[PDB]
């Protein structure tokens, strides 16, 4: 099982400036939940985005994507090919941008949060992947998060 876990503005954008543009701490609790235990796989600037004190994530196998051969990330393994970094029973794939793209093809779920702000598209904006007709989705409810925004949970699936 390769999933694949992002929060997404509605339209598409998941990152911005090496950072993400909203706070949703339910959303945090969702990606802790679904990745706890498993093998998790980042590209580098995902990595270089957590601040020190949280990498790596605890309970679970931090896996850093890079082309530098020499990339150290002290508390990760470090591969130079994302088919090298997919393990074990669960892996999830918690992004950015490229590495969602890359890793696509060999993934069953999709595990993604929409956030009901109108967030405009931006160059340089890291995307969430489009998923095509080989999908299969579940909608869940609009909710309320403590930080005030608007938010549902799509869970997607392919066999
Ligand atoms: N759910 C979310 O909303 C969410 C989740 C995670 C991250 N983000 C945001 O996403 C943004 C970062 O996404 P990103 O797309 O800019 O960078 P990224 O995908 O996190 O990492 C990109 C790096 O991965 C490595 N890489 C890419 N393709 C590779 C390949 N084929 N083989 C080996 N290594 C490869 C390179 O690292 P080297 O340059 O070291 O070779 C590349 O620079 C940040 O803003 C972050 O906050 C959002
Ligand atoms: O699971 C956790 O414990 C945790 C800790 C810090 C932040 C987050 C939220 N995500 C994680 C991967 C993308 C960047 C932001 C989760
Ligand atoms: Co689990
Ligand atoms: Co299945």
């Amino acid at each position: 099982m390769v999933g694949l876990i992002w929060a997404q503005a509605t339209s598409g954008v998941i990152g911005r400036g090496g950072d993400i543009p909203w706070r949703l701490p339910e959303d945090q609790a969702h990606f802790r939940e679904i990745t706890m235990g498993h093998t998790i796989v980042m590209g580098r600037r995902t990595w270089d985005s957590l601040p020190a004190k949280v990498r790596p994530l605890p309970g679970r196998r931090n896996v850093v994507l890079s082309r530098q051969a020499d990339f150290m990330a002290s508390g990760a393994e470090v591969v130079g090919s994302l088919e090298e970094a997919l393990t074990s029973p669960e892996t999830w794939v918690i992004g950015g941008g490229q590495v969602y793209a890359l890793a696509l093809p060999y993934a069953t779920r999709c595990e993604v949060t929409e956030v009901d702000i109108g967030l405009p598209r931006e160059a340089g904006d890291a995307l969430a992947p489009v998923l095509d007709e080989t999908w299969r989705g579940e909608t869940g409810e609009w909710r309320f998060s403590r930080s005030g925004l608007r938010y549902r949970l799509y869970s997607y699936h392919r066999s």
